């Protein structure tokens, strides 16, 4: 499945995406991406719309 994620970070803002076979590897996938990032936020996921937003 193709998993999104939407960035609301204080100075980096967009999206990206990540194919996973399941949520808990999408999410390792993306806390890495977001620690690589310097993003340190609050995160929510959705399971209808397969999206991950995370918020400074």
């Amino acid at each position: 499945m193709q998993y999104k994620l939407v960035i609301n970070g204080k100075t980096l803002k967009g999206e990206t995406t990540t194919k996973a076979v399941d949520a808990e590897t999408a999410e390792k996938a993306f806390k890495q991406y977001a620690n690589d990032n310097g993003v340190d936020g609050v995160w929510t996921y959705d399971d209808a719309t397969k999206t991950f937003t995370v918020t400074e």
